[PDB]
């Protein structure tokens, strides 16, 4: 049933920077369409807005 | 539409064509190998693509 889990594609404005943490995880810093800014684990952003993440990686190759 | 997520084993390499497009080389769970434009793999198997980019991160 669930695959409509990618609900952040239309809420995010852009992916800004990425950083690696001590536990070896990646932290994603992004900006929302309302102007707000925040950071989240890549294991979350990959599932909520995968196409936004892919565009970021290609312009950074 | 990602009907390839469960059929693809891994993404192996990528090449930036002359016209600027990206060509993706991959391996299927049945052992075969093939290449396809990134516009196809991005929508058919996005999670496999993201795994490749994360392992290809040197900052």
């Amino acid at each position: 049933q669930v695959e409509n889990y990618d609900s952040w594609e239309d809420l995010v404005s852009s992916i800004d920077t990425i950083e690696r943490k001590d536990d070896g995880t990646l932290e994603i810093y992004l900006t929302w369409k309302n102007g707000a800014i925040s950071h989240h684990p890549s294991t979350i952003t990959n599932k909520k807005c995968p196409q936004k993440m892919l565009q970021f990686y290609e312009s950074h190759l």
